[PDB]
């Protein structure tokens, strides 16, 4: 029952990445430059290393990141300051433990650009926006927030995502709207069943691998570096997988109601705020998050595999006639908002 602290530490990152085998600089992918980062801003040009490179616009910012769509087919540049070797390592990682069936979920990294102040990766292009995108298009709308049956859909796709990347033994640790992200898959999804098809995942620079640490070690941090909480870290309990059972919570709650979730203590348990009366399907969702919620210790994970199954069940009692109609009208708003 080993502890760590903080896995997001930058000594005990540049310990782990500095403590390996095969070092990153080892990978072909990467590159490292002696000279400071160039600069970068829409509709220019500048040199990755060698081949020119063309930035058309920025596709969106994080905290840690800004990503531009470039060409020279298009893709695109995550750039950040400082260096982030570490997403590059962990992505790198993900697609070699991973089944190559599976990869398509997760967004691919093609090449990685080290500088003496930053960073620049070139990955692969989702070109339909975020999940919190497509949350806040609903808002304009009659309707102002997801219909269930693409809720639902999109939360046992999520749910499906975890698992695979938890058998990996890596943690995302920032699960979010803003990390998921809607791409051709999802205009092109014509199998229902597939769970692969139609979500891709990103942003793996706050991911922890457990391979590297012991057996069975936990993290008592309180908080994620953006400031993101789960609820072991509001309870000073330890955590491990948790934080990512919390943050598909968290991104659920999200689709359903178009507000990031608030947590509350009622009685023995914890609850979200505001899951009202008229709520469809309101046991189901109750327990969906009494589940994802409260956790009790790090060796009883709720199984990811159950609940899927649980939210399969409804959907095949009420959506299956009707998911069709309701991807083609996401998709003529997502048409609508990258027009813009
Ligand atoms: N492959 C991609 N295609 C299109 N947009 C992307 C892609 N990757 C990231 N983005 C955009 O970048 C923003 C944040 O990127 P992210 O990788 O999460 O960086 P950070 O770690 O700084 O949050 C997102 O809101 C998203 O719109
Ligand atoms: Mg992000």
């Amino acid at each position: 029952n080993f502890i760590v602290g903080n896995p997001w530490d930058d000594k005990l990152i540049f310990k782990l990445l500095s403590g390996l085998s095969k070092p990153v600089s080892s990978y072909p992918n990467t590159f490292e430059w002696q000279c400071k980062l160039p600069a970068i801003k829409p509709k220019t040009e500048f040199q990755l290393g060698s081949k020119l490179v063309y930035v058309h616009h920025l596709l969106g910012e994080g905290a840690f990141a800004q990503v531009y769509e470039a060409t020279q087919q298009k893709f695109v540049l995550k750039v950040q300051k400082p260096a982030n070797p570490w997403e590059f390592y962990i992505g790198t990682q993900l697609m070699e433990r991973l089944k190559p069936s599976m990869q398509h979920m997760f967004m691919k990294f093609y090449s990685a650009h080290l500088f003496q102040n930053g960073s620049v990766l070139v990955g692969e292009l989702y070109s339909y926006g975020t999940l919190l995108n497509a949350i806040n298009l609903y808002k304009n709308t009659p309707e102002k927030v997801m219909p269930q049956g693409l809720v639902i859909s999109f939360a046992m796709r999520m749910l499906y995502m975890i698992e695979q990347v938890h058998d990996c033994e890596i943690i995302h640790g920032d699960i979010k709207p803003d990390n998921f992200i809607l791409g051709n898959g999802f205009l092109e999804q014509d199998d229902e069943d597939d769970l692969s098809a139609g979500l891709a995942l990103i942003d793996l620079g706050q991911s922890i691998d457990m391979k590297l640490f012991p057996k069975g070690t936990i993290f008592t941090a309180k908080c994620e570096t953006s400031g993101f909480q789960c609820v072991e870290m509001l309870s000073n309990k330890p955590w491990n997988y948790q934080i990512d059972y919390f943050g598909v919570a968290a991104t659920v709650y999200c689709m359903l109601f178009g507000t990031y979730m608030k947590v509350k203590n009622e009685g023995g348990e914890c609850k979200p705020e505001g899951l009202f009366r008229r709520l469809p399907h309101l046991d189901m969702w109750n327990e969906f998050f009494h589940v994802m919620l409260n956790i009790p210790d790090c060796h009883h994970l709720p199984s990811l595999d159950l609940l899927r199954q649980k939210l399969k069940k409804v959907f095949q009692q009420h959506y299956t006639n009707k998911i069709r109609a309701l991807r083609n009208r996401l998709i003529v708003l997502l048409l609508e908002c990258k027009r813009s």
